[PDB]
């Protein structure tokens, strides 16, 4: 009746030796734990890798994955599979370390259908992972290949095929650009994403490096070197070199940042010098993209934690640490002043909206919606906010109150009053723009004490907010801005689990339409 | 027995018109009013402007001020003067608009001892003072000068002397070059610098842009493009450009960043592509250096708020909003795999450092100190960390317990519950080793709880071990400096009871760590 907040000792004792061959089982149904996101059945995960679509539509998941503690180490390659990114089917363990003093490190996986590595003499279903090797003294790159669609991985005879006599060299994010493989790989600690070039993804030769650029943080990790639509024309695109920083983010810790610009098979050329952080809260990292995707679809997904805290959030005791954020479309836009911006949406959610909570077109009111009969405890909002077109042409008619208030608060059911998290937009005003999303310290004891875990952050817009979606999953929530121009990932743990929103708008002009649209989501486990 | 909440009417009560050569006069008891930094006597003030050092030694710090509201608006240049930059004499203002639609924006002050400019005939000690003029459609560059030593200001009688046509076109920072004069101005919603020469400051050519560096935010604000010596050999140096954003800072609101490059007279060119932010907290913006100074020395002020925030804060029942930062020694250094560094030291504390409140030796101790007996109710801490050679070798031989934790806790003697007013954590190893948490608890503040925008926790992560902490606390603000100003981070605290107490924590630290902690009472300015 209520989401148990400890579970028996079966589903949160961790084996001595890591199981091969068979799917982990995982007990789903903690008060914390994703309904709609990913996370291991149990143990700690943390980047997400080798995400591709093989050729009957099936999407691969890969992750680092300890399955021996609640925290970083014995890094294997996690699997599960979807055919919508929501609904997952967790598999065995995909890679193992050659011995247990080694740790597979973050890597892709691509189609070979073509059989460019000479893997693949009688299918064209052949996969290929690339990716680090971590030994005491040395991270270097290998490849290991799939027959059987990307479940069982047979190592490359003659690994590692690409070394630099460094243990701060990761991430290899391979691609194909015309007639070559293209290889992104961190130089993690001098600030330099290499590029290296390959005809049959085991023979390396040097192409060119992207250093000192944005953030430098502590370390580049997970480059990716991807393609991306424009939201308002298809046919144009433009790449864009996405680079997880960690430590040394503004937030603290870890934090993805995007540089727009030309790659021409070689060399990758910024259009600017200008820095871009992704999203304005702190729990999004180690975005990866799916390779092979159809209709020329930018889809990613990110790890929806950071490091400060990752490995001390209180999910331990209900047999998991760490989710995967949602599934991402991705585009790129022009917004107005700042210009160049990585667009965020979920990845069509139908597959498990439920029925609607609330449907209100009511402005300068106060919409309360109960999910407590909603059992994912997990729930989907959209607002759309449009200012007659006086309020645009002289934004000086618009009040200084009009604003949009919602606030998460917490079951009378399953459990002291403070809001879970709060999302407070000002249209005019002395902070015209701020948008404030909080996870209040006073609904969180363990949030409270944690010295890390922030909590509040903000973006400002130029133009009005005219559209807001949102995403609530139990510990989780994710808010997309004027059609995923701007978007934030934040973590949230409260004492007594969420059974209630309040959608609050005030001040609005005459004539502003407002629809307010909530829906329950069904549970995927 | 107790500083007070709030003041006299007399005290807080602002005129309804400008007082014109008359020094404003001002209560600075209020327990949230700094006594060793600067705050206008009442009003609300924003950006230093001007700052520059006479030939006889005096600093002059101008500020955006509205002497009619505890908000932003109908701004004129205030002015204090300072020797030593702690002691500060309130100064009638110095800059007025010509009208009342118009504002006096940010802007900077030369010296003009050779009389390039034509105003100063008679005298070696003339100033110039370079100024966005605010209108409802403009944002222009004006001229005025001093013959009295910054005082009083007498306009250019051909102002404008620079305009595009522009009403986002401000904070003109100008300074002399070789042959010839340099300002550096915002194009601020283009992200450009734009920078201009003059023979005389009255006449300006377009140089150079620079377009589109490091974070963008909603605006360029507050160049200034300096030279600031290294750290460990003062007769190198290297050209910075400071740029404040604001709004869009990655902590919301506002923020500084800067470009370590080289500067020819023309154009500046950075180094790298790199963005580097200045501060790890949030309450540090619109630094601007001092001009003329003497030496070496790079000397910045800030001001030490957020304007997500400014306008709100629970300070205007005390007759002001806003303090500036500590003055600020600048030097360029390189840290481990980082590379360039703005390091920011505080400026010769000694003038305003009383009587030793403790010395401390001992290395896994918890060291209480009660302050509650200083008047000031601000307080300076030192504390140096030397590991053992062996531990800077294998840093696996450090404890994942290896520690330091700061506390300023409330007072009891002053009560308006438990939580701290500030803490400041760092771990040398463990899961998030080399991690300081600077953090302004919920909890210790009704206001600060409620406000959307006041982010509660901080955080900078070292490669090399926290050597060296210093700290000023007063009474609403708390500057940590780390490993000789490497790392800076400036905050505001609003408790609502007084801070009387911090301890200062250490645990796990390897054998023959030496800790040495020296805590002083700060002597009141006013
Ligand atoms: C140096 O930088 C300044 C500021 O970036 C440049 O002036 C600016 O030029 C840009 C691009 O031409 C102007 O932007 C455009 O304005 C028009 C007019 O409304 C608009 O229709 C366009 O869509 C675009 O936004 C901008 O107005 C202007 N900024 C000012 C005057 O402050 C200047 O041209 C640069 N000079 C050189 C030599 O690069
Ligand atoms: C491409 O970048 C790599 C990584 O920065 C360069 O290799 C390094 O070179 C620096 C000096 O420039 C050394 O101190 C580092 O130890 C090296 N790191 C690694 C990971 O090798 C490499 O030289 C660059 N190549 C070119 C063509 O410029
Ligand atoms: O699991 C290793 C994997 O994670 C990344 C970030 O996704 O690096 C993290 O883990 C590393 C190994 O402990 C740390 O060095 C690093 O600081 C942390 O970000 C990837 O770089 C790596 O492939
Ligand atoms: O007092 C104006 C002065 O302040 C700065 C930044 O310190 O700009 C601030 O005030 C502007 C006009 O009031 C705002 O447009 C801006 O957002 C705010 O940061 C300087 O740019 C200006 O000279
Ligand atoms: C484990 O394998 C890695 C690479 O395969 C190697 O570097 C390491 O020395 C091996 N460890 C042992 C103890 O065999
Ligand atoms: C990959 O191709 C390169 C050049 O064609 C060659 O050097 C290398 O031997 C090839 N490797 C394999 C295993 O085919
Ligand atoms: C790609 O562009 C770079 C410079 O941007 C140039 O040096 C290189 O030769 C180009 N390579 C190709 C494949 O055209
Ligand atoms: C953004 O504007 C620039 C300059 O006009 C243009 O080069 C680019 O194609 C635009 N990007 C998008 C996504 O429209
Ligand atoms: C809100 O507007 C968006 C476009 O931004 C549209 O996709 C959606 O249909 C609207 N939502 C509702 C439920 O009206
Ligand atoms: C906006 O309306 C005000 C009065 O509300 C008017 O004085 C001003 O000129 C208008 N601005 C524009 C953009 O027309
Ligand atoms: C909302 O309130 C504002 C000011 O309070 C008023 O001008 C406007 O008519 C109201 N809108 C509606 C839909 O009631
Ligand atoms: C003062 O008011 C006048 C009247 O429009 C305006 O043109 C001028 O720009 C204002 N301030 C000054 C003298 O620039
Ligand atoms: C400077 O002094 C002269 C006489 O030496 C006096 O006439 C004048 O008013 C002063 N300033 C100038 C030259 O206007
Ligand atoms: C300032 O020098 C400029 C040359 O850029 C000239 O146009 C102007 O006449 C001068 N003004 C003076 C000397 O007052
Ligand atoms: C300054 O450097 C710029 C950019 O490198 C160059 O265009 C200009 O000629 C230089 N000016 C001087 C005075 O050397
Ligand atoms: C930092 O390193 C660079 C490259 O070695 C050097 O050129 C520069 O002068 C150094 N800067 C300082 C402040 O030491
Ligand atoms: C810390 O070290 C510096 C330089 O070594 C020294 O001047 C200062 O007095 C020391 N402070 C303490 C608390 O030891
Ligand atoms: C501090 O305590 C630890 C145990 O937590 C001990 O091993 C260490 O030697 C102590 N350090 C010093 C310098 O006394
Ligand atoms: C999880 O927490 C709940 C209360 O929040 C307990 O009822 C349960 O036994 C477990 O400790
Ligand atoms: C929640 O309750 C379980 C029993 O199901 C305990 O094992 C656990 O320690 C927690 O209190
Ligand atoms: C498995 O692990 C959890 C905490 O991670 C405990 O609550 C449980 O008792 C079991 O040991
Ligand atoms: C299944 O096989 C793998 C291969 O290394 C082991 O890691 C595991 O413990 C089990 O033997
Ligand atoms: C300032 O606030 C204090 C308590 O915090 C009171 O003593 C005083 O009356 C004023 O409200
Ligand atoms: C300071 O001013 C406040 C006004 O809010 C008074 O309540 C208090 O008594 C003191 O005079
Ligand atoms: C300062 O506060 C006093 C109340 O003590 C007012 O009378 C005055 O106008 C100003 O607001």
């Amino acid at each position: 009746s209520c989401a148990p907040t400890s579970l028996p000792a079966s589903a949160t004792e961790l084996p001595t030796t890591v199981p091969t061959g068979t799917v982990i089982t995982g007990d789903y149904t903690g008060s914390y734990r994703p309904q709609v996101h990913y996370s291991p059945p149990k143990g700690f995960m943390n980047a997400p890798n080798g995400c591709h679509r093989d050729r009957n539509g099936t999407y691969h998941l890969y992750y680092q994955y300890n399955p021996l503690e609640y925290v970083a180490g014995n890094q294997h390659w996690g699997h599960a599979t979807s055919d919508d990114l929501y609904h997952w089917t967790n598999q065995p363990i995909a890679i193992f370390p050659p011995n247990s003093t080694s740790q597979v490190f973050s890597g892709s996986a691509v189609l070979d259908p073509n059989n460019t590595s000479g893997f693949f003499p009688n299918t064209t279903d052949g996969v290929v992972a690339v990716y680090t090797l971590n030994t005491p003294t040395l991270q270097v790159q290998e490849v290991a290949y799939s027959t059987d669609g990307g479940y069982n991985f047979t190592p490359y005879e003659n690994n590692p095929v690409l070394s630099v006599g460094s243990n701060q060299f990761r991430d290899p994010k391979v691609f194909w650009y015309e007639d070559h493989w293209v290889m992104a790989v961190a130089a993690a600690n001098d600030f330099t994403i290499e590029i290296y070039t390959s005809p049959n993804l085991t023979s390396w030769t040097f192409a060119s490096n992207f250093t000192h650029h944005g953030l430098l943080g502590l370390a580049y990790e997970c480059p990716n070197l991807v393609q991306v639509p424009f939201q308002d024309d298809p046919s144009k695109s433009a790449w864009l070199m996405y680079i997880s920083i960690n430590p040394g983010a503004p937030l603290g810790g870890s934090v993805g940042q995007y540089f727009p610009g030309d790659f021409n098979g070689t060399h990758f050329v910024a259009y600017d010098s200008a820095a871009r952080i992704a999203d304005f809260a702190k729990d999004n990292y180690a975005s990866q993209w799916f390779a092979d995707t159809e209709n020329g679809e930018s889809i990613s997904i990110a790890w929806a934690s950071n490091w400060q805290y990752t490995q001390q959030v209180p999910t331990s005791a209900q047999a998991f640490r760490s989710a995967m954020s949602l599934p991402r479309r991705n585009y790129l836009t022009n917004i107005t002043r700042l210009g160049w911006d990585l667009v965020s949406l979920p990845y069509d959610l139908s597959p498990v909206v439920g029925p609607s909570l609330l449907s209100s077109s009511e402005a300068n009111s106060t919409a309360d919606v109960d999910f407590t009969n909603v059992t994912s405890n997990a729930v989907w909002f959209s607002l759309n906010v449009t200012l007659p077109d006086a309020a645009i042409q002289n934004a000086s008619l618009i009040s200084a109150d009009a604003s949009i208030n919602i606030t998460f608060l917490p079951s009378t059911k399953c459990s002291s009053d403070s809001p879970a998290a709060t999302l407070t937009y000002f249209y005019a005003g002395l902070t015209n723009g701020a948008l404030a999303l909080t996870r209040p310290a006073a609904s969180s004891s363990w949030g409270a004490e944690n010295p890390f875990f922030t909590d509040k952050f903000s973006y400002t817009l130029v133009d009005p907010l005219t559209s807001l979606v949102g995403v609530f999953d139990r510990s989780m929530l994710e808010v997309f801005v004027n059609e995923g121009a701007h978007s934030a990932t934040m973590l949230v743990f409260p004492d007594s689990p969420v059974g209630s929103m309040k959608v609050a708008t005030g001040g609005l002009p005459e004539g502003t339409q407002v629809n307010l649209q909530v829906n329950g989501l069904e549970s995927t486990w």
